[PDB]
Parts: C-alpha cells; structure tokens; sequence
C-alpha cells in the first residue's frame, strides 16, 4: 500500500465516539465517576479490536501476536484517543461528549490528578503542534505495533517480529509523506517526526502509571483477559 | 553546527567505572546489590558533569535541570548499560569487572523481567549496528525529553524543545554523512526513537522494582540533585 492508502485505511477505521451515560441527577461520587469511566473504557475496547483489524497488515500477524499487542497497547490507545478528543478544550479532558473533567475533579481520587496533569500536558502539546487527524491515526497505529514488551524465541515469533518491523517502517513513511505533502521542509519533517515519536514515550509512561493506579483501585478484573481479547478478535462482526 | 554537536557529545562521554567486584567474596545478593548501588551512585556524579555538557542544558534554570535529571537518570543509566553490553551477547556489562548473565539476575527478586528487556534492547542495538555518534545523541534526547511533559514557563518549555531539535538535526546529519538515503534516514530515526519508548518502559518497571525492594535512596532526591548541580 502506498502512503496515502495506509492513511486512507486508518482514517476510515476510526472508531465511533461513545457516551459515558452520565446522569446529572446522580450524586457525583468517586465511585460513580470511576464507574462511568470503567464502563466507557469497557465499551471502547470492542471498537478498538475492530479498529485494530483494519490497521494494514495487523490481521496477517498470528492471532497470538494480535492479542499480545492489544494486551500491551490498550490503555495507551484509550489515552491517546482521550488526548485527541481533548485537544480543542484547554484544561479539560473530554472522556466523552457527556463527560468533561478537569484537574479539580481528578483530585478527589488519590493518584488520579498526577495522570490527569500528564494527559492535559499531552493535549496541550498536540494543540500547540496543531496535530492533524492523519498524523494522529498514524501515531495510534504505531502505538499498537510498538507495544510488545521486549523479550526463548521461535520461528513464529521472529517471523512476526520482522513483519511488525516492516509495518512500522511503512507507517513511518506515511507519516513523513503526509508532512511532505503538507508542504513541510525536509528539516521540519525530521524535527516534527522526532517530536511526535518522542511523545509516544510519554504516552507509554502515562499508561504504566495508569495501570499502577487501576490496580490500586481494583484488586482484579483490571486487564482484559487473553480469552476475552481472542474472543473479540475471532468474531466475524 | 551538527558536527559541533556530535563532537561535543563524544568529548563529553563519561568514564567507564568499575564495580570493585571481588571474586574472593561470597556473591550474596546483598553483596551484588551493594556493588550495583555504589556503582550507580558513582556514575551519577559523572552524569551531572556530562549533562552540563549537553548543548543548551547549562542555559536552563536549576529547577528545570533537576526536573529533567530526576525524570531521566535511570533511563540514562540503562541506555549506557545496553550500549556497553552490545559486544557481549546474553550478558549485561554493568562494569568491565561485573558481567552478568540472565541466571545471575534471578538472585534478585523481580529482576529477571527487567534483565531480559535490557538484554533484548542490547540485541536490538547490535542488530541495527548502532554507532557511538547515534548513541550519544539518543542519551541527550532522553535527558531533554523525559521530563519535558511533566513540568515564563511556556518559554522555558519551548526553549527545551528547540534544544531537542538541535540534537535531532545532528542525529539526522550523522546518518546523512554516513550515506543513508533520505528514506533510510527517516526510517532509522523512527526505529531509534521507538526503542526509546521501550527504554522508558524499562525505567518505569525498574523504578517499581526498586521502590518495592525498599532500597535505600531509591531516587536521587530533588535536594540531592540540586546540590550536585552546584559542585561545578
Ligand atoms: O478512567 C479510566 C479507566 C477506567 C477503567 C479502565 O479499565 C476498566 C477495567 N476493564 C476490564 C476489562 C478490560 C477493559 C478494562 C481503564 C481506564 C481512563 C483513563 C484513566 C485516567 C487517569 C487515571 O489515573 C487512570 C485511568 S484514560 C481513559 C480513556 C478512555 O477513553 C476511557 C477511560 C479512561
Ligand atoms: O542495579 C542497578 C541499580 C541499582 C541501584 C540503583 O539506585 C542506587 C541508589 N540511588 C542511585 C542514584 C543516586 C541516589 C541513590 C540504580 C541502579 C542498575 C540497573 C537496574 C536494572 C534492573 C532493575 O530492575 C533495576 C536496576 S541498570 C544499571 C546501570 C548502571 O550503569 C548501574 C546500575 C544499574
Ligand atoms: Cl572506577
Ligand atoms: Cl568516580
Ligand atoms: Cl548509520
């Protein structure tokens, strides 16, 4: 696929924006807020699997590798979507069209304000850089494919590792091509590519801190089970 | 210029320290962790000297310098370890007198996971034939980027961004001087910056492993780093 075909496929695969089912009449307790966020994330996961299967090349990886990438990336992907939705809302996190939250609301849950501040800082960075939808979808696909923890290896794992490397190179090419099509100088192209890929290190950090936080709130039932992900991947929706 | 950035970073490389490993002592976990702790402690002093040689870093306020060092110090130690280890497949070269394999990492509770990640990162660097010029650029990028999204202030942030961009320019310049095509330049740049996200992951998991370990002086406290910045 040429660079435009990759971007076109990713744009067409964008998931829908879901609502939190927020009810203004309910007391807005910590448990109520976290319950809304939990059910929202759970409903977003199904759409994330559908999106992943449309990432060029993803379904040509082994089903094991598909699951493993989703297991590693799912919170990063939720977070970058949040940051994108919040770009045009300084100081706010737009979890859903009916759930806009600020720092002060995060303070009510121990450990949440620190992560809110990191998410807000990323949204500010995206706003300042005027991140384009074409760049966002490339970054989200890179997150999915780069998520696997470094690792005992078999011919199958090496085969999929090389495929993932080739896919990442093509998305890099597409990100650069979009910038060139948009008129950026060669010097601006490498600087902006570097700045955008460096933000992915911050999103990784936020995901790690977020996982720590979820485990301190819920003992178990925090990560999607392997069987759950495989079930959703195999569905012929 | 780009050549001046690369030459400056090469000249700023810290010395390779020894662990003081004594083969005659019983290699208890306490003895090993002690060697690694004191080694890291001694490396930190040289990391401060090096940081002040990263172009632009001296022009930042003490508060900003401390914040960046606070966020980056373990990643910087780890990328150094990975670099020293890429001539030793299957081993981590903490120091020339302390070369450890995966088995020796099992002695520490919860360390084999981090060990394997570091080993795999060293293999990645070996496969890519990472050059010293690229390595020093990556270390400088880690220093200027790890803490920039956790911070007048708006101008200070943009100032650090410009400092980063000058290192990116130098890293691409080196690749262009080495003969890579434009496509290979952008591909290799992306490959290296994506490895940095994994080194960030390793640092985060190492931090969780150090705090949970109850280790003494897990992090260089703010006041500690603040005082070391005034040594020179
Ligand atoms: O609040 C959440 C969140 C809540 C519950 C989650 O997991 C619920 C458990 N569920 C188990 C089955 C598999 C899917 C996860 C995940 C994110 C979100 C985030 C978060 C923010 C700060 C913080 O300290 C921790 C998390 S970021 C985010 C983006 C979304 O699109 C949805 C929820 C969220
Ligand atoms: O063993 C260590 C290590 C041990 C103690 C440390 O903290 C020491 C105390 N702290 C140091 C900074 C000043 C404040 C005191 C840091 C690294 C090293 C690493 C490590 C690996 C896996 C893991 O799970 C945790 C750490 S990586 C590394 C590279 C080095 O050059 C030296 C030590 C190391
Ligand atoms: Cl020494
Ligand atoms: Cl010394
Ligand atoms: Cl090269």
């Amino acid at each position: 696929l040429t660079a435009d075909q990759i971007i076109s496929a990713l744009l067409e695969a964008e998931p829908p924006i879901l609502y939190s089912e927020y009810d203004p009449s309910r007391p807005f307790s910590e448990a109520y807020m976290m319950g809304l966020l939990t059910n929202l994330a759970d409903r977003e996961l199904v759409h994330m699997i559908n999106w992943a299967k449309k990432v060029p090349g993803f379904v040509d990886l082994s089903r094991h590798d598909q699951v493993h990438l989703l297991e590693s990336a799912w919170l990063e992907i939720l977070m970058i979507g949040l940051v994108w939705r919040s770009m045009d809302h300084p100081g706010k996190l737009l979890f859903a069209p009916d759930l806009l939250l600020d720092r002060e609301q995060g303070k009510s849950v121990e450990g949440m304000v620190e992560i809110f501040d990191m998410l807000l800082a990323t949204s500010e960075r995206f706003r300042e850089m005027k991140l384009q939808r074409e760049e966002f979808v490339c970054l989200k696909a890179i997150i999915l494919l780069n998520s696997g923890v470094y690792t005992s290896s078999t011919l199958k794992s090496l085969e999929n590792k090389e495929k993932i490397h080739r896919m990442l190179d093509k998305i890099t090419d597409a990100l650069i091509w979009y910038m060139a099509k948009s008129g950026l100088s060669l010097q601006q192209q490498h600087q902006r590519l570097a700045q955008l890929l460096l933000i992915l290190s911050h999103i990784r950090h936020m995901s790690n801190k977020g996982m720590e936080h979820l485990y301190s709130m819920k003992s178990k039932n925090v990560v999607p089970s392997y069987d759950l992900l495989l079930e959703m991947l195999d569905a012929h929706r």
